């Protein structure tokens, strides 16, 4: 096996691996969508409390967002800063 | 391995990886759909407050949209600005 | 490898990638169905607000449709404007 | 590679991608079923508004169906108007 | 590659695509079951409105069934009216 | 490729295709479960209407069952009346 | 190829297919679990009607169990009454 | 093909098939957890009806466990009472 | 085929099969989490009955845990007490 | 087959198998999230009961976590104490 | 097999396995989002309790986050501190 073959296989697997990691993004999309609906209902029933409600929404959603970011970071690593390449040469 | 074989395998894996990443889009669809439903419900109870209600809906949905955008970017990178090619030669 | 073999595998992987991307469309189907169901319910309780109900539904459903559109775009690119072909040689 | 081998792989992959795409159909199935159930409970509680309830059900369901149509079209294309065949010769 | 090999591979990928397509059938199973649940509950509360209740259920369920039917059509095509064969010559 | 190799591959893919299709059975499993629960609650609340409730449960569950049967038929066809065999021999 | 090879591949694919088919069992597990929860709640609110409530629960679960059985029959066929073997040698 | 090769492939496939079957166990876990939750809620409100609330819970959970057992049996057969080795020779 | 190759393939397949089986663990995670949720609001509303509430939760969750254990067992067997090795070959 | 080839393949399958096992962690995330939401709702209603609410939350969440831990243990075993290598040499 | 091929195939499998592990992150995303929605709703209805409402959310979400963190750790190990390399040469 030459070096070109080594990179080809590893980067190819890296591409598939990156795609698989990104699937996790469906979760925050669902969970934050729920926090959004609750906010819509809450500002409707109690308009004078709007600012407090939005802050609580953004705070809650930001936390729910993290595992989305984890997947993104993993993907970007496999794409732009692949740790495997240095192990071949 | 010749270069043409190397690129073929990598770009092919990139196509599959891109499709997998896009699956995440199901999440925001569900989540934002929920936010839509609550707006519908809230507008019926308080038709005069519509403006503030959709305003809150859009803000929430926008945040719920992000992980969909992350996947789209990753896919578009793999298709149009593939980072693996330069590593192959 | 010759050119015909290159395109063949890249296009083949592109077809699968397109199919995978379109799976995301299940999301909006669920989410918008939820908005639809809330519209039905709302029209039944406040029938006088039917016009405001329907227009809120459409708008919210339009927003939740977006990631379904993203996937469709990715799939059509892969099928009709494949950006891998011109990278092979 | 000869034309037949090139056609074989491209069409074989096209068959899998089309099947993958059709998986999206479960979404509208769930979402529309929800709208249907809300319609049932509503014409019972409010039999005076049956016309506008069923009218609202159909419209909301139709919008919810669109991504199912998207995937069906992609499948139909891969099946009957395959765009990869022309890239082969 | 000879014609028998061509047909073998293409048909094999078709059997798999068909199975994948049929997966979508889980959606309508969930949605229509929900519509049935509301119908059961509605018949109990308004025993005399059973006619309109059930009629509403069937109509809504029929709509929800459609994408399960699309998948069944795609599968039957791949099995009994395969469009790929006439391309191999 | 000889006849035996052809039949082996296409039948092998057919077994996998049948199993994939059978995955759709989870849907009616869930949906009909929901209708069952609503029946348990409703019969306990409205004993005078038991027969009308159970009858409503069965009809609704039967409609929900349909896509499960579709899958079962496709699986049965692939297993006992395989339509690919006459295209290979 | 020889007989042993033909049978090996087919029986091998049949193992995976049987496994895939069994995945559908998750549905009835969810659906019936839901019916059980409703039974519990009904019994709590009306302890004297425990026998009647249970009876309704078992009936509704029997119906929900059906597609799990379908998947089980398909898997048992592939393992014990494999219809592909007579198609080979 | 020699006998060892035949045994290796089928058992290899059998191992994968067994794991796929076990995936189904997730359903019963969800459904029974729901029943468990209803028991917890019911025991608190009607503590006089405990035991009767518990026994109903166990019964319902027992029923919901069935498809999980089916998958266990299939997995146990593939691992210990493999019905394919008998066909190899 | 030699015995080292035979064991390599069978164990490799066994590793994947163990991973697949463990996926089932998500179900009990969802179900028991629900039971925990009901327990929390019950002890809030009915502080005196805390002993009975925690007791029902543990029992109910124990039941829901079983299929998770079934999968853990299958996995452990595949890893430490592999029943395939002694049939090679 | 040489030893290095044997180890390569079995470890390669172990990496994939471990990744599959970790997928189960999505369950506890959903489940424990639900428990957390019930705690929030409960602390809002009985702010003074916060301490006992947290205790119950932590308990049930701990139970719900178990199958996540199982999956993790299975993965760490495959990575750090692989039970297959000894069978190969 | 030489060292380069061994490293290559293992790292390649490690990338995929890393991606599979990251899928679990969707769970916490859903779960934490749910807790977020409850906070949004609670904070509105009970302004005097915002402090304990928010703190309870953060705590519960943190517990819900753990299995995502586990998957992240596994992925980071496979990418940056690969345990299989040490066993090849
Ligand atoms: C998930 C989707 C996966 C899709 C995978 C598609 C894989 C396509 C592989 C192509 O590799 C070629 O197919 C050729 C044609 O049938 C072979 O003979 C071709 O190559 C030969 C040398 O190996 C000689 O005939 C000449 O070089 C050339 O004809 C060639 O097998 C092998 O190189
Ligand atoms: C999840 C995604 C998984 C993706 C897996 C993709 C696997 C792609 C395999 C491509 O096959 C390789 O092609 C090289 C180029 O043809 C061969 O080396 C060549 O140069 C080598 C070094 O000289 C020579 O030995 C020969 O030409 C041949 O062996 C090499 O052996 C062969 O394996
Ligand atoms: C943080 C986000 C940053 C986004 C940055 C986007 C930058 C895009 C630069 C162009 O991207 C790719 O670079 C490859 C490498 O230059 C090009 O392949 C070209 O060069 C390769 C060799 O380097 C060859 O193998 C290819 O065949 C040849 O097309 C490829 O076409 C091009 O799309
Ligand atoms: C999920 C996505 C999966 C994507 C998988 C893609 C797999 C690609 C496998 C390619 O296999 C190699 O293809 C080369 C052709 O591309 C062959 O070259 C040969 O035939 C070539 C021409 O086709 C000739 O140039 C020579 O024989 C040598 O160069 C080589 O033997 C063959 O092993
Ligand atoms: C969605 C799933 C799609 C799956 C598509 C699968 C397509 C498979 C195409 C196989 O094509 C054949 O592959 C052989 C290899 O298998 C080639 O010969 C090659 O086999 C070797 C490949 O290097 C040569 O070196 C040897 O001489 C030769 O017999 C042969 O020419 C080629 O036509
Ligand atoms: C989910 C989808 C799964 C799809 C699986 C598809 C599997 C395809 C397997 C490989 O096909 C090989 O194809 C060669 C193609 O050429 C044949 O070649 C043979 O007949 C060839 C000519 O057709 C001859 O050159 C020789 O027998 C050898 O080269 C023969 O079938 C076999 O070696
Ligand atoms: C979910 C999808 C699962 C897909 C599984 C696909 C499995 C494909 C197995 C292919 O098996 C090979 O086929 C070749 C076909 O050619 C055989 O060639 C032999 O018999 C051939 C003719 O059929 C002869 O030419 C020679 O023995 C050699 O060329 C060879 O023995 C056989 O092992
Ligand atoms: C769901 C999983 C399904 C898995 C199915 C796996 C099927 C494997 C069939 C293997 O049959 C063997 O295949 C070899 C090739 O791999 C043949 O190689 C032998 O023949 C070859 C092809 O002609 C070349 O290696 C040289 O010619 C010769 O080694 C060999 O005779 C043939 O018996
Ligand atoms: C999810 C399922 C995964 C399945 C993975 C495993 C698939 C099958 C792998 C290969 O098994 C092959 O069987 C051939 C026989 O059919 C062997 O032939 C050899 O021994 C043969 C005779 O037994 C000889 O002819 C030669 O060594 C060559 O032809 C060959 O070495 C061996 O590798
Ligand atoms: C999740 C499923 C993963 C499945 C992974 C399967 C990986 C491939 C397994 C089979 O590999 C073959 O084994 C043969 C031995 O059985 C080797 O024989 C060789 O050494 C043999 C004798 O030991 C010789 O006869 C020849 O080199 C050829 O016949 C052959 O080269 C090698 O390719
Ligand atoms: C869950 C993911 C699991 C991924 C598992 C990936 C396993 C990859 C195994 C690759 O094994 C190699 O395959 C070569 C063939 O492609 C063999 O070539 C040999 O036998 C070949 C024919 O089978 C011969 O041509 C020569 O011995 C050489 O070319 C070689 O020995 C064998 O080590
Ligand atoms: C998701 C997981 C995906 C895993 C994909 C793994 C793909 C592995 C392809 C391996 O191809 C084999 O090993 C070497 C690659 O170059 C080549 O043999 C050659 O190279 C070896 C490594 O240098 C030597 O040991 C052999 O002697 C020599 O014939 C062999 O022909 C080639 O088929
Ligand atoms: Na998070
Ligand atoms: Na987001
Ligand atoms: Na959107
Ligand atoms: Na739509
Ligand atoms: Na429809
Ligand atoms: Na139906
Ligand atoms: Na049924
Ligand atoms: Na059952
Ligand atoms: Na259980
Ligand atoms: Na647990
Ligand atoms: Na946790």
């Amino acid at each position: 096996m030459d070096l070109l073959t080594a990179k080809t296989i590893v980067l190819g697997c890296s591409a598939v691996g990156a795609g698989l990691a990104m699937i996790a993004g469906l979760g925050p999309g669902i969970g934050e969508g729920y926090a959004a609906g609750k906010a819509v209902e809450s500002v409707a029933r109690q308009p004078e409390a709007r600012g407090s409600i939005i802050s609580t929404m953004i705070l809650g959603q930001a936390v729910a967002e993290s595992t989305g970011i984890y997947s993104l970071v993993i993907a970007l690593i496999l794409l732009y800063a692949n740790p495997f390449l240095s192990k071949l040469g």
